[PDB]
């Protein structure tokens, strides 16, 4: 059923992750020495090109690649838009490998054709806490915290192939090459998430959207008029104040994050962090790339209230290309991205979220239920949507578990 996958250590059913109880390697260990020095075969017309993802004409090259091929909804109304200050900011983190950025492209005119792009990620993913709280019952307390320990792993993103090259078995040497350049670096564990099911999640999370700007949402088809607001006289109205927001925030102390924050929001964000069974470890240098405020990317608050950082919310921007409606050239969302809230209730602190993304005129707010996500769904209107978020390793097993059990956030 699934002539790549079927190749590769992953569990290949939901049956065989149901099984799963300690977290390890899927493969018995290989090395570097064993690794080919050459990149993968591709036809003799393509070449593999390692952008330099810190130099403006490689990023604007991907940049078009992905805004005319990347993820796309189901009906083809959406296409992620992402800029090319955001790409700076999600493929140069501290300690970034420059040969995980991998490309095909035609040798003769240089021509972009297909992306996969690694990052590393030091990620806490031993053994979730109720399947120790067994193992402990049962004297194997010791196999199933083996793998306790952060490991310095690949976050992979951003796989495409050109829209006139699909179908082609492309991004399966891709996927390959990509494996082949981490794997010389000593690493040999992914994570990555995905819209669409593959062998296997270890978790699956709803995604939600808060809408900002309801007019346009209904216009560009991202939103409806529900059956209920027909029973209204004006229908749009309703909407408009079913989602109506302050203009100015409400949390006393609320401003932007500013570099000496850095180690108290990195205090505040690893306690909460640590709570999740699967969840990323951040030095100061990398709170510092993820969490300071990028114009246009990424966009941090902290509460200072007459104290020390207690409170703190991250959101982060991608537009969209509304390709299906030609009464607006772009959706402009906001990302719900890490927070961490000590001195008030989590849904007071994402209403200023919310407040803040309003007034800088994004049209929807959206996230997946990791983290405390549920906890503030019904209180500030967020809704379901029609998708889910997977999140998959590779190279090792994993069981099951619940999205409010995942604290990293995929961008
Ligand atoms: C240790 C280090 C390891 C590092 C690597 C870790 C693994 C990383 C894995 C990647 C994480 C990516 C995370 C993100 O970026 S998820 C975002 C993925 N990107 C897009 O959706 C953008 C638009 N779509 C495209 O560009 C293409 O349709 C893509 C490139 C998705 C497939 O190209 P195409 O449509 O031309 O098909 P093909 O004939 O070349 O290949 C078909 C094979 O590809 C399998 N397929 C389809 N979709 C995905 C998908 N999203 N992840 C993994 N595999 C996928 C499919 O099941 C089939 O295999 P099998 O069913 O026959 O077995
Ligand atoms: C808004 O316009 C578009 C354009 C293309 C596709 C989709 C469907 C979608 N794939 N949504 C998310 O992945 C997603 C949903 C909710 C929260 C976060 C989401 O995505 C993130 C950014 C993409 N990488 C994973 C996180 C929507």
């Amino acid at each position: 059923a699934h002539a790549f996958w079927s190749t590769q250590p992953v569990p290949q059913t939901e049956d065989e992750t149901e099984k799963i109880v300690f977290a390890g390697p899927m493969d018995e260990p290989k090395t570097v020495a064993d690794i080919p020095e050459e990149p993968y075969p591709i036809a003799s017309t393509f070449e593999w090109w390692t952008p330099n993802m810190e130099a403006a004409d490689d990023i604007h090259a991907i940049y078009e690649l992905l805004r005319d091929n990347y993820v796309e909804d189901d009906d083809s109304m959406f296409r992620f838009n992402y800029s090319e200050e955001f790409l700076q900011w999600a493929l140069c983190p501290p300690n970034y490998i420059p040969d995980w950025h991998v490309a095909v492209r035609r040798k003769a005119d240089k021509k972009l054709l297909a992306f996969i792009a690694g990052v590393p990620v030091t990620l806490r993913m031993g053994t979730p806490k109720y399947m120790k709280v067994k193992a402990q019952e049962k004297g194997e307390g010791e196999e199933a915290a083996k793998y306790d320990e952060p490991r310095h792993i690949c976050e992979i993103n951003f796989l495409c192939v050109h829209k006139q090259l699909r179908e082609k078995r492309l991004a399966p040497i891709l996927i390959k090459e990509a494996t082949r350049r981490v794997n010389r670096t000593n690493v040999w564990q992914a994570v990555y998430t995905a819209g669409v099911l593959l062998p296997t999640p270890y978790a699956s999370g709803q995604y939600f959207h808060r809408s900002l700007n309801p007019e346009k949402l209904v216009e560009i088809r991202f939103s409806g008029i529900p059956a209920q607001y027909q029973k209204f006289q004006n229908p749009m109205a309703m909407l408009k104040r079913n989602y109506q927001l302050p203009s100015a925030p409400k949390n006393s102390g609320l401003r932007e994050m500013k570099p000496s924050d850095v180690p108290q929001v990195r205090r505040i964000l690893m306690n909460y962090l640590d709570s999740f069974d699967v969840g990323p470890v951040f030095s100061d240098a990398e709170i510092s790339h993820y969490l300071l405020p990028r114009d246009g990317v990424v966009f941090t608050y902290v509460v200072e209230n007459d104290k020390k950082v207690t409170d703190f919310f991250s959101f982060y921007r991608i537009p969209s290309t509304v390709i299906g409606n030609s009464n607006y050239n772009l959706l402009n969302a906001a990302y719900v991205h890490y927070y961490a809230a000590t001195s008030i209730p989590l849904h007071q602190l994402i209403l200023d979220l919310l407040i803040v993304a309003h007034s800088r005129g994004f049209d929807v707010c959206n996230m997946v239920e990791i983290l405390d996500n549920r906890s503030f769904v019904e209180q500030l209107k967020f809704g379901a949507g029609d998708g889910h978020l997977r999140y998959y390793f590779y190279n090792w097993a994993y069981p099951k578990i619940k999205p409010s059990q995942v604290a990293l956030v995929m961008l």
